[PDB]
């Protein structure tokens, strides 16, 4: 599993994701948005675990209203994945104090953990 982007860096991480993704089609992919339990969606941050079915990619918590330019970057990120054909989105919620620890878990463990707690989500909520 590859890891691109950096924590709290919306624009740089979106560009790194675009570079790794290229023109890859994602019709059969599963997109997991990993967020922290906060009071409102306006203070939320998001990490990305993109499971294509043939390879996985992880971007740390760099998106969302928690960061300046993050709300726009989250909308553009969801847009980019939809543009490439992605259809299945999910959300996994973790405690604020455990997000980093979660993202550092071995590839196999992270994927298992995320799929275990994620719920299907409507991508429109992130726009």
């Amino acid at each position: 599993m590859v890891r691109v982007g950096m924590r709290a860096a919306p624009r740089v991480s979106l560009e790194a994701l675009k570079a790794a993704l290229g023109g890859l089609k994602l019709s059969e992919a599963k997109v997991y948005l990993i967020t922290d339990w906060q009071d409102k969606r306006d203070q939320a941050r998001y990490a990305l675990l993109l499971h294509t079915g043939k390879k996985d990619l992880l971007v740390p918590d760099a998106f969302g209203p928690a960061f300046p330019g993050g709300e726009e970057a989250l909308s553009e990120l969801v847009g980019l994945l939809l543009a490439q054909g992605a259809r299945r989105f999910y959300e996994a919620v973790v405690s604020p104090g455990e997000m980093t620890a979660l993202l550092d878990l071995p590839p196999e463990e992270l994927l298992k953990r995320v799929m275990a707690i994620a719920n299907p989500t409507d991508p429109g909520i992130y726009l």
